[PDB]
């Protein structure tokens, strides 16, 4: 009929989180935790937690890899 | 007919989820514990489910001849 | 129907932010900050979070290329 | 008689959401994240399910291309 | 019969949250900042949160406009 | 029925907490700043709070409308 | 026979909530609240909530005339 | 055959709770606060909570009233 | 059946905390204030703290009265 | 036949939990408070609730004279 | 048959629990409390919690005569 | 079938941790005293909650025992 | 025919649960408790249950003896 | 057919859990909690509670048979 | 299918984090510590966490081995 690759598909869904979306998404991370900084209180484990959330995410074709 | 081995069929299943498809499925497992981290506030619990999870799902076949 | 570009509308909140709400936003840190020193007692560390907070959330997209 | 497309009803209902209802849904769904953070306590973790979700919503016509 | 628009009674809750009904939850919502303030101890985040959720609700209309 | 206009009610809780009720709550907000510098030790700090949260939790109609 | 207006009855229901029983009612309720500060730990979302009810309930007829 | 007004009964549980069982009830309101100052450390948002939740329940008529 | 006035169970409870089981608490609350200045450093915070919870405790009758 | 009242059976399951079964009801009641207050930690809410229910029970023949 | 008093079973539920079981586990509660001092830091409102637990729960017989 | 007396168990606890184990948790308790003196400032209260930890702890059963 | 006594196949499955089947369970349950500490954080309730849990399962023939 | 000891089973677990995947599970532990002390600040509590789960996990065969 | 050891993988993961990516993690975190100090003011309790945090997490497999 219409069907396609069930892997495909789940590549497709990678694809696009780590496309411009991604990247966009990355730009209001930081803008989250700036502001978290900005009218709260800075602290250390908050930027930790945002920027590793970002390398993790976008790292993860290649953490997907290292656990084979 | 045109009948198979349930047991191959029961065998599909397993090579399917574990090929290409669990490495996809792998991939957005880490994509979603990198979003719960950056826009939520990261927890070790949360990271230790979600690879726990690739690991259980990807050593079942090895999970299961343990369990014999 | 009346759909968009997924990407179109987290870059319209990235723009948004970063455009005159920010500046304002800017502004009222830079307010909550003096007023913590008026009625309260000057400290190096939070000047340092207000305004570190604002360079971050500003320089969100360049520190989003940065992490690529 | 008086049938039409399946199809043609099924875009409908993606066109109807999309248009002006959806546009006052959306309008709905920050008012009711603003008076979450108004009479309780502000977190990172419910606009950013908000903002997604209406994200997720009006991107649903080109989600659904990417994923073929 | 006796129906109506769909998209006419969603714009007739964002008009009426929008109206007098939420000038008073805007006055309530100070209200609440100041006794907390008042019987406990001050802090920026939560002032921050209070009128962060006054601007987010009564923006509800722009900010979809600006989300599209 | 019996029913009444809920900006009616809103308005009512603004104009109850606001009347003789919160000149008692003022009364008392300087009675428990009076008894913390008493017990306690004095502070700039602890005085500017609850003076604050009486002044916003007063000017909360004021606030409000110049919030828009 | 011995029959009535169905949109009498649901009237009458209207009717009945919103009159001494709903006063009533809407005592329990403030009770209930005050209760629960009492013998627990206060909090400004469970008193919104409360109070919030009570006027979403009271206002009912107004709140459907504006649904139209 | 045996019923009364459910009026009248609403209106007895708002009598009970307000009679004698809740002045037992407000003694140890203050009880469980001064314990908590005992055996803690001393706060002025419990005693405000619990105080104030006194001042709300056995209010509860007259704040219903006003609420209309 | 067995039952009794749920008065006379609050009353009870109000009975027994402030009976020989009180005093024997106010004792040991005077040798944890004693103890904190012994193994830390007095201060009048805590000791006012302490013998107010005691003070506050045993007056939940005659504070409930006054309050009505 | 055999039959009695069924006024007089429903009396004596009141009768019944109501005796010295409800008593050893009680007991093990204040046993289970105080081996959540011992092997977890302690709270207000939880006391309140296991010896509010230990009061409504007793008091159900009082409570349901009151309601009438 | 060979059926038993339900009051005796919950009497020999609260006989066991305040037995020698009970004296071990009041012993555990000690045990519990000194570790958490130990590897964590002194408070006292921890060692109030765990000493009121054992205090309430081999004092339920006797808190719910007083009860009645 | 194969059970044992709960109570031994529970005091089979109490032998284990009271055994060569709690002397081995003893001797690290001590090290983590002088360790946090040792990269960080000395004070009579953190020595005084580990010791005391320690007192409490191998004092359960006769501490237990004084609380009968 | 090939029957047997329904009283002695509850007992065998008393037997086998308490055998060397329960022995492997319960180190799998402190298995679980120790990863639970590991990987996520530890309490004092968590380590309770499931000991408790382990007390009460293999307690159960005696348990059941006491309750007659 | 081909079944097996659950006996067996739950031994291969308690067996697999404590070999290799063991070990490599403490080191990770390890490894998370040295990196909550590098992006966070540093505790006892922390520490004890990782260590304590690695201790309590390795020793259930031989902390169950204390239990019996 | 397409499985592998769960030990290796826990291995995988044991070996990613104290390659390259902990080294650059190490670095960052002197860079944590060192603005620390920058901007705030120096203390010997927080660069003691700080490293001590890296050789905990660097030692994790010795550490693991000599915990056996
Ligand atoms: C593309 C870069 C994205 C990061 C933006 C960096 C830019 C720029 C980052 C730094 C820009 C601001 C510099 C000044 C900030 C400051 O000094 O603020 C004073 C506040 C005072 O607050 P308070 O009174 O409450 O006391 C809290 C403290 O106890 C006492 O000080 O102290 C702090 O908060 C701690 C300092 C945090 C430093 C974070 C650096 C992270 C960098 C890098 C972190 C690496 C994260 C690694 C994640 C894991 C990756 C696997
Ligand atoms: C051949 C082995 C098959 C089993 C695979 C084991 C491999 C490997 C199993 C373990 C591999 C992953 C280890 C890290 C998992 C983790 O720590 O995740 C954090 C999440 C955080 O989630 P959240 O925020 O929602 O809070 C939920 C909790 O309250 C707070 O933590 O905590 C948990 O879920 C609890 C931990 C469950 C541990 C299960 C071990 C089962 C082993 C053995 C179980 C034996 C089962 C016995 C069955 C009965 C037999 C008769
Ligand atoms: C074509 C793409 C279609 C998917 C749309 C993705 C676009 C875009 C998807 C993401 C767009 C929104 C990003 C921000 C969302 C957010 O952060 O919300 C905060 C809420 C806070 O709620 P709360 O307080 O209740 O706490 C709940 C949590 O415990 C604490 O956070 O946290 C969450 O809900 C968890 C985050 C879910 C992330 C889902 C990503 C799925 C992607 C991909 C998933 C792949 C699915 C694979 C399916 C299987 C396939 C074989
Ligand atoms: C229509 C205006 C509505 C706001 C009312 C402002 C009027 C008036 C607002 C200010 C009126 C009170 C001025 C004095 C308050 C004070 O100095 O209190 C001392 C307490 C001492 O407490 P403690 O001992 O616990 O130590 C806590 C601190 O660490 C040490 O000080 O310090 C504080 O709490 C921090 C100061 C908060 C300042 C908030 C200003 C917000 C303005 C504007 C904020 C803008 C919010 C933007 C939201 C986002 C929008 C997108
Ligand atoms: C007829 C009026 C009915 C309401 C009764 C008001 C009377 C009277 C209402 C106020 C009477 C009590 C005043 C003192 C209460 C107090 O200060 O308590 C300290 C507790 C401390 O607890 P904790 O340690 O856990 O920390 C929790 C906080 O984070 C730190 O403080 O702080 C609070 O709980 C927050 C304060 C809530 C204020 C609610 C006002 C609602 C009014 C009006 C609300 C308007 C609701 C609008 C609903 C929506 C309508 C569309
Ligand atoms: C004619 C208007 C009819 C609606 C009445 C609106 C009037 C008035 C509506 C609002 C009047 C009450 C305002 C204060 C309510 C409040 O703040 O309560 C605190 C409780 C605290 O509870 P808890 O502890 O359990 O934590 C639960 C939350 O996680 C933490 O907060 O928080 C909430 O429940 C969430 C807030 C819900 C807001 C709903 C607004 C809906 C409006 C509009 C909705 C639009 C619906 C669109 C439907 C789809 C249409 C296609
Ligand atoms: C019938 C009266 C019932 C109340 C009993 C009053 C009797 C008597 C009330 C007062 C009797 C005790 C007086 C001394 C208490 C004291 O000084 O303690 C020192 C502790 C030290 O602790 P720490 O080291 O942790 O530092 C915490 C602080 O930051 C530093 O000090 O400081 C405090 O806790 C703050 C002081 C709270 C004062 C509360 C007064 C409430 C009155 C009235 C409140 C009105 C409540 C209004 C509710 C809302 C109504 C709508
Ligand atoms: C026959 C009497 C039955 C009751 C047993 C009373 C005996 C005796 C009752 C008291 C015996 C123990 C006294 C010391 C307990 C303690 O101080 O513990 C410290 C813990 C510390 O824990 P954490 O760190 O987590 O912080 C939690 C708090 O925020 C900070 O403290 O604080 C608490 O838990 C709050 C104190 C609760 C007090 C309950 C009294 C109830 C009495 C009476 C209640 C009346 C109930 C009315 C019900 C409704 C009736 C209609
Ligand atoms: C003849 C009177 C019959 C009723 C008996 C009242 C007597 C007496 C009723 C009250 C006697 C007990 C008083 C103390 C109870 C308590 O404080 O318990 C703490 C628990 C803690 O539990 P947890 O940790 O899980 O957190 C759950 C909550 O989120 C946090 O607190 O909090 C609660 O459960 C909420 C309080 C419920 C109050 C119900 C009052 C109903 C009265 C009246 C209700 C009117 C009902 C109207 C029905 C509709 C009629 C049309
Ligand atoms: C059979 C007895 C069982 C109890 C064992 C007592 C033996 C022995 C009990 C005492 C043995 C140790 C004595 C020295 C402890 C110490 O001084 O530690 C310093 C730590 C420093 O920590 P940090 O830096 O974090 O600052 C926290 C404080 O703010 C500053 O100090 O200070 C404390 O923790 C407060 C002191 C608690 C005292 C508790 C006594 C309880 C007795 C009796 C309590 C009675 C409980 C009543 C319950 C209710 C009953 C209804
Ligand atoms: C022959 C005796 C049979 C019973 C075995 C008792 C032996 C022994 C029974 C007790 C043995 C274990 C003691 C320690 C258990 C524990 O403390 O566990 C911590 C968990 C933590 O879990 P979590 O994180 O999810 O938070 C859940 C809670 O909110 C926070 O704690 O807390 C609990 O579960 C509540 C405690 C339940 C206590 C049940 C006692 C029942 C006795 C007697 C009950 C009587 C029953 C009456 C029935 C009606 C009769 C008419
Ligand atoms: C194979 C060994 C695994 C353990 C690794 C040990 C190696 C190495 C462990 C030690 C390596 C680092 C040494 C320097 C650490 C330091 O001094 O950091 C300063 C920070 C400053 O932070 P802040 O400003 O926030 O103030 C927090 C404090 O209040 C003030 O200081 O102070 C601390 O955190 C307390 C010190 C914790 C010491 C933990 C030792 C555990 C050992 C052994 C513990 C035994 C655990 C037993 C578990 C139970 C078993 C049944």
């Amino acid at each position: 009929g219409g069907g396609t690759d069930p892997a495909t598909m789940v590549n497709n869904i990678c694809t696009f989180i780590l496309g411009p979306f991604g990247q966009s998404l990355a730009v209001l991370g930081i803008v989250a935790i700036g502001i978290s900084w900005m009218f709260g209180r800075a602290s250390l484990g908050l930027v930790a937690g945002v920027v590793g959330g970002i390398v993790i995410m976008f790292g993860a074709s290649f953490l997907g890899k290292t656990l084979t």
